[PDB]
């Protein structure tokens, strides 16, 4: 943590644009975190990184390193390697929008500053979401604490339910794209599983400096076509293989024996073998669905390289949530999920009630009670280690805090895990949203320990303490819970509702925190984010209790004694 090493790995990521078997991959070109050539370069040079036998050692082949390996490639390498050395515990690695500053600001903006229009399509509406520099930054760092590479026993250590926390990153991200389209009056995005369907456009606008070329745009109405490397069809194969598995209730192993989808490990089994992770039973045989679809969709435009055009912001972690289709994409592969959960027979009384424990009221305070208010700020991005600022806006929220009465009708003090999550109340065509369906639009808000004394308790908690936020990046010139860069974007925490105030569900529920507790830095994320070296330390699924289906019509009529609904609205300006 010294600071003397934070100023040496802060010059490792400055002015970016043994070692045998690294650099295949040409510097200028755009890295794909998704295309497994790609991905295994990318292991042999943070393989090399752990390897070295001390900081001093590490920073060495890695100064050397960066003179001819690939700038995209040796950023993802390096970052992992930073996260997970024993000696680099405690130092922050800088922005990624600080790296490469041409990812996340406009090519006209950055063009307009080097040595110094009117609105067409609908989807422009929801720039703010996709677009927005935090949640495209946290999407990088989440692939690369928890990275489909990983090999367990070649580090000596697992990351805990890393194929559940795949399906729930992705399918929140889904939730809170869904909740601002709804926001903005439109329908809910629709999965993309017809393969043969044409996909709508995208233009990113975005230069990659350290060749001169770009992200390259896709018109209206191509089809996926054939790359090279993998066929449409046997994407469909791969489909098919594990809906199959989803419905007999088992998977089989590449020795041809069957594991059990059972309801502790399935939803792990099943994201290890979606994504393809190297934890997948069998990837003969399920493949590399989510991972191929990202790779067909960016290289859509030059499906065989004869244009020599490089790949579209879906290729990349640091740019893909910018395009539409991730959204259908990422709905259809949370449908493969969806289908699975859906076999999961739902819980029951025991299951959701916490009994002594009785929730009376919950109240927003922040201004106007009730109302949480949201506009655009805006904010400055230094690009001179990646020029100097540029200027952009983003959505934020105001500070609000939440007040749960509970009675504790023990005659003891008890321990609860209080789980917050919001959810809209109507559809963009004012229809009541259905108990079953409120499970896909339910976003995490919170998750926290209280300690309940008996009789009456008011659990205060701040906006600011969110378990699924970020509360801290420190810049560049800043460097010169606690030091890891995953984390959702703490502008981003709520939806942006609309002008008239929209309506949303604020969920509570207590739990027993004795029954939830798995026995720690960076749990300033934990929701999305996990911990460092320790396990998820959460028992319960990761969305509950909104994974297993709901057969009550309204959610109100679902409600324990240890749950709330308090209707509140968002309103922007
Ligand atoms: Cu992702
Ligand atoms: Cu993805």
């Amino acid at each position: 943590t010294l600071h003397d090493k934070q100023i040496r790995i802060c010059h490792l990521f400055e002015q970016l644009s043994r070692l045998k078997n690294v650099g295949k991959l040409q510097p200028g070109a755009i890295f794909s975190c998704f295309h497994p050539d790609h991905l295994e370069e990318a292991r042999h040079l943070y393989e090399v990184f752990w390897e070295a036998g001390d900081f001093n050692d590490f920073i060495e082949i890695a100064k050397e390193a960066r003179t001819f390996v690939n700038e995209g490639l040796f950023a993802f390498a390096a970052e992992v390697a930073v996260l997970h050395r024993d000696d680099c515990k405690g130092l922050y690695v800088p922005p990624v929008q600080e790296i490469f500053p041409d990812k996340f600001i406009p090519s006209a903006a950055i063009n307009e500053a080097f040595k110094k229009g009117n609105i067409l399509d609908p989807e422009y509406r929801l720039a703010y979401y996709r677009e927005d520099v935090g949640i495209n930054a946290h999407h990088w760092h989440w692939h690369l604490v928890y990275p489909s590479t990983w090999n367990p026993k070649y580090f000596g250590k697992k990351k805990d339910r890393k194929g559940e926390l795949f399906y729930y990153m992705h399918q929140q991200m889904c939730a809170r794209y869904d909740c601002e389209r709804l926001s903005n009056g439109m329908h809910r995005m629709l999965p993309f599983n017809n393969f043969d369907e044409p996909l709508a456009g995208y233009a990113p606008h975005l230069t990659h400096v350290a060749s001169g070329k770009y992200y390259s745009p896709r018109p209206d109405g191509l089809k996926l076509r054939d790359l090279g490397d993998i066929e449409i069809s046997e994407m469909v194969r791969m489909r098919e293989r594990i809906l199959d598995s989803i419905h007999l209730g088992y998977v089989i192993s590449e020795d041809g024996s069957h594991k059990t989808l059972d309801e502790l490990h399935g939803t792990d089994i099943l994201g290890a073998l979606v994504e393809s992770s190297y934890e997948s039973v069998n990837h003969e045989y399920y493949g590399n669905l989510h991972n191929w679809g990202h790779v067909t969709m960016a290289r859509i435009h030059d499906p065989d390289g004869r244009f020599h055009e490089e790949p579209g912001v879906m290729s990349d972690t640091s740019t893909s949530l910018r395009d539409p289709i991730f959204y259908n994409w990422h709905r259809f592969i949370d449908n493969i999920f969806h289908e699975y959960k859906n076999t999961l027979k739902p819980y029951d009384h025991d299951v959701l009630n916490f009994p002594d424990i009785q929730v009376q009221d919950v109240t927003l305070h922040a201004r106007v009670d009730n109302v949480v208010h949201t506009f655009m700020r805006e904010q400055e991005l230094e690009l001179k280690h990646g020029s100097i600022k540029a200027k952009y806006y983003h959505l934020d929220h105001e500070p609000f805090s939440y007040a749960v009465n509970v009675q504790n009708n023990s005659a003891s003090d008890k321990h609860a895990t209080v789980r917050i999550f919001l959810a809209p109340k109507y559809d963009e065509l004012g229809n009541e949203i259905k108990a079953d369906e409120l499970r896909r639009t339910a976003i995490e808000l919170d998750k926290f320990k209280t300690d309940l004394h008996p009789g009456k308790n008011t659990v205060v908690r701040h906006s600011l303490d969110s378990s699924v936020t970020l509360s801290h990046q420190p810049t560049f010139e800043d460097l010169l819970s606690e030091y890891c860069s995953c984390g959702w974007p703490s502008h981003l925490l709520v939806p942006k509702g609309n002008v008239a105030g929209m309506e949303y569900h604020l969920f509570v529920m207590l739990t027993d925190w004795d029954k939830d507790k798995v026995d720690v830095a960076c749990v300033d994320a934990v929701s999305y984010c996990g911990a460092r070296d320790h396990k998820y330390p959460d028992k319960k699924p990761m969305g509950f209790p909104f994974d297993r289906p709901i057969h009550t019509e309204h959610i109100s009529d679902f409600l324990t004694n240890n749950m709330f609904i308090k209707d509140i609205k968002i309103k922007f300006h």
